[PDB]
């Protein structure tokens, strides 16, 4: 493959797997900014 | 593949996967800048 | 491929799966800026 | 067994330059 | 057994000059 | 038993030179 | 006047002289909410 | 004038003079919210 | 005046002068909320 | 005594939800 | 004496949810 | 004397939530 010189190499793979198997109730909220008067 | 010089490689793959298999009430919200008088 | 000099490459590949198999109620909202007087 | 009400208001305003007056009741800005 | 209600009310204004006045009751601004 | 109930208000007001008012009541700002 | 009982007095005379006699450049200016871009 | 009970009195009389003789320049501003961009 | 009982009396004269006999230049500002970009 | 340039760009966006968005340049509010 | 210029680029985004964004450049808020 | 030169740009970028963001870049409130 490089049999000389100068042969700079960076290798990298990502996997991701988010699994979110839910079953029940969830009950999010997100109040920014909001004032209850 | 590179046999004097100057072969910079970069590798890379991603992979993503983002399963949300639901089986119930998600009860969201998100309350910006609204105001509840 | 490259024999002699100058061979820079970048390799890189997407996968995204972004699945959403529901069986149930998603109760969303987003009140930006609203005012509930 | 004798009941008097009396109210004097006297309300008097002069301006012999300027007035800026800003109210903002219940009012937002985005 | 015997009721008297009074109420004076002068409600003088007077301007010379300028007068600027804003009122924003349960208004938006965006 | 004679009640005897008064009162005088004089809200006397001059403005010669410049006024800034500023009110928020209940009110925001983003 | 008040010879028996009960005899409540506001006394009040206002007198205002607003003189102005200008003699020289009275260069006055107001900028509210303008905007000189 | 008040020979026997209850006699409340109050008493006031307001001068006001406000002269502005003015024999030169009065350069007067206000920039109240403005942008100068 | 008050012979008997029962005389309060609140007495009261304002007098107010402002006088402004200028001769020279007044050179005044106010910038609330302005902003010079 | 020869010179290449190349650009390679490839601006790519996708959007699935919901995209809210303000600018204000040079703007004022009151 | 060769000179080579190259430039690659990929700007790639992906939304799947929301985004609120606010930018007041030089602005102002009363 | 031969100068290469090469640039390599993967700006990638995902969402799948929410995102809140503000700027006041220059900017006042009152």
């Amino acid at each position: 493959k490089c049999n000389t010189a100068t042969c700079a190499t960076q290798r990298l793979a990502n996997f991701l797997v988010h699994s979110s198997n839910n079953f029940g109730a969830i009950l999010s909220s997100t109040n920014v900014g909001s004032n209850t008067y």
